[PDB]
């Protein structure tokens, strides 16, 4: 069997050695990447949505990495990449994110809840939606300089090629695995929610992605794939760019 199950349907599967993807399947199969370090570190790379999830999650890391130190990176503002930090800290974790991902999601934690509940469509979600309170990362980086980690000389590259799916998105990079975390810029079918893109730049961000010798690209949402992940996204984003005529 390819996948193992978790509590509140995530699903974690192995990619390749140290490295799983943890996706949640009741939020809109959001991918996490969960990394460990030849040193013991675990890298947790964006969040599930909510608190149960993320708690489930960390079980799950607990039991079966026992790391000496985790340290999770958010990936944009939005609750796939902001949703976890409440367990994250709680759970000891070190969280971090660019200085603009913490400043819209304080701006987002001031809209109203109910209102933005009605995004989702099932009442059980929008409870545990409700149920959680999404807070920043505990440590920032200024966005345009991004962070390098090191993890004795194991490195995890933080960048921002532009704004994309939002003004804010970063990836993460795997030197050693040659393995990049794309997150919700790349979209190789179609954009999704636009409600913070940036059409016009997409293609332009997606292809400072070319540059990354990736073996495996990982988007925040759906199956990964290969370097062809980047070009597809290209192609999306100018395709929309032409039917929106800007
Ligand atoms: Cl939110
Ligand atoms: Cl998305
Ligand atoms: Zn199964
Ligand atoms: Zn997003
Ligand atoms: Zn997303």
């Amino acid at each position: 069997s390819d996948h193992v199950d978790l509590p509140y349907n995530l699903t974690a599967t192995k990619i390749d050695s140290d490295v799983f993807v943890v996706t949640d399947r009741d939020f809109y199969s959001s991918n996490v990447l969960v990394a460990k370090m030849l040193d013991g570190t675990v890298v947790i790379v964006s969040s599930p949505f909510e608190n149960l999830g993320t708690q489930t999650l960390m079980d799950w890391v607990a039991k079966t990495m026992k790391p000496k130190k985790v340290v999770a990176i958010n990936t944009h503002f939005h609750l796939d990449g902001t949703g976890g930090n409440e367990i994250y800290k709680k759970m000891g974790a070190e969280t971090w994110s660019s200085d603009l991902t913490k400043q819209l999601r304080l701006e987002e934690n001031k809209k109203d809840r109910i209102k933005a509940a009605e995004f989702y469509k099932n009442e059980d979600l929008k409870r545990r939606i409700l149920s959680s309170h999404p807070v920043p990362a505990d440590n920032v980086f200024d966005l345009k300089q991004g962070k390098v980690f090191s993890f004795s000389n194991e490195l995890v590259e933080v960048s921002f090629p532009g704004p994309a799916h939002s003004p804010d998105n970063v990836v993460v990079y795997f030197p050693k695995k040659k393995l990049l975390f794309g997150g919700c810029m790349i979209k190789p079918k179609e954009l999704g929610y636009l409600g913070d893109a940036n059409v016009k730049a997409w293609p332009d961000s997606a292809r400072r992605l070319k540059k990354f010798d990736a073996k495996i690209v990982i988007p925040g949402h759906g199956e990964w794939g290969g370097p062809e992940m980047v070009n597809k996204t290209i192609k999306v984003a100018e395709k929309a760019v032409g039917e929106m005529r800007l």
